Order: C-alpha cells, then structure tokens, then sequence
C-alpha cells in the first residue's frame, strides 16, 4: 500500500486540482512561491506509507530563498539552520547521546528512516508567512493524517504547537503513540518544547514494538569522484 494508493482518488478532487492550479497560477504571476514545485510532495517522496515510523507536523514552509524544499523544519544543504531548527537541534543535543550540533539544516535522512516531515500547508509565497494557508491543503493533509491513522499501526506522532495537536486530535491513542509539546519556534520553544524529550521518547516506543530507533543526527549526501 502506497500514497498513491489511498491518495489517488482524493488527488482527482475539484479542490485538490484546484489547490495545485492557483499555486501554479501564483508561480507565472510575478511572485515566487516556495517550495519549487518538483519538491512540494518530497515528504510523500522520501517517506512511503508503510515506512512512516514517525509523523513530525510543521504548519508552514520556509518562506525564503533556498530554504524549503518539501520536509518540515528542513532547509537545503548550505543555508543557514533556521530558528526552529536550531531548537530541534537543542533538544537533541540536550538528551540524544552523543549527539552534537549538525553543520547544517538538512533532514533528508531523518525522511529516508521512517519520519515523515509533513507541513500541514505545502506552499507558501516568498516572505509572506501562511499565504497559502487557505488554499486547500489543510483539507489534503488532514486526509493525509486520517490514511496514516487508518492504515498505518504503531506510529508516533509529535504534535508540537496547538495546529499540530488540533490537527492530531483525531488520532487513535491506542494505536498510534501522541506526544506533545509546544512549538520549537522561538516564540515558544522555551516554554515547554525544551524538556519535552520526544526524541528519545520516540525512540523508546519504536524500541519497545521490535522499530529501529531514529539516528537523529543528520547527514549530508556525500561526494563522489
Ligand atoms: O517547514 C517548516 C519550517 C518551519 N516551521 C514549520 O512548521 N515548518
């Protein structure tokens, strides 16, 4: 069972279509919008139904050159690590062992292992925070959440901020692992996002059903001759 499976139909849907047009519209209007279209879905890409270990929900994308390319939190290889991140980074250094802080902002390996960094709006106009935030995608990722809850079993979910956790709050406790915590965005992460532990407390949970824990610490393709 993959995305296109349980998503096809809902993709053929006057809104979704209707979603990607005014996006692709926007794109030819003279404004840019973020992320570029090729990389949109790369959530869906890296992370396949039945590989999805853990869901991290962001809200919006990066909304400045080079930053957002399809995974929640993640900026390309290169660009500085945004404020948010840097928090993720501070928890992690704070209670992964051995975990030391990343030259960069690049979670792609964190999606090749099983977490799905879904943002619940999946474009955004160049510097114009939840731009796109009414154009339909939050109906496409709340169905998105709902496959995951119905399909998939064991999965953890880390709800961070109260979109996030309004967001998840269909979500079957018993089946799947919830755990919340404020966002990591400056304007909050000090304020109960520090001492949430979800990292190892995700960890833990995929230990104890026979999952591989996550390696936090994320790589940089490598070069080749
Ligand atoms: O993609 C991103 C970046 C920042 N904050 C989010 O929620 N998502």
């Amino acid at each position: 069972l993959t995305w296109h499976d349980v998503l096809a139909e809902e993709k053929q849907q006057p809104y979704f279509l209707n979603t990607l047009q005014t996006v692709a519209s926007e794109r030819q209007s003279g404004v840019t919008i973020y992320p570029p279209q090729k990389d949109v879905f790369n959530a869906f890409r890296f992370t396949e139904l039945g590989d999805v270990k853990v869901v991290i929900l962001g809200q919006d994308p990066y909304h400045g050159p080079g930053q957002a390319h399809g995974l929640a939190f993640s900026v390309r290889p290169g660009i500085a690590i945004p404020p948010s991140l840097l928090n993720m980074y501070k928890e992690l250094e704070n209670t992964i062992p051995g975990f030391t802080r990343p030259n960069h902002g690049y979670l792609e390996s964190w999606a090749r292992q099983g977490v799905l960094l879904l943002n619940t709006v999946l474009t955004v106009r160049a510097g114009q925070a939840h731009s796109h935030a009414s154009l339909g995608w939050e109906t496409f990722t709340d169905k998105v959440i709902s496959l995951i809850n119905q399909h998939r079993e064991g999965v953890v979910f880390l709800l961070w901020g109260s979109h996030a956790q309004k967001k998840g709050a269909i979500i079957d406790k018993q089946r799947h692992h919830v755990l919340k915590a404020p966002q990591p965005s400056p304007l909050s992460a000090h304020r109960g996002f520090f001492g949430c532990n979800h990292f190892v407390l995700a960890n833990q949970w995929l230990e104890q059903h026979g999952e591989t824990p996550i390696d936090w610490m994320p790589v940089l393709p490598a070069e080749s001759e």
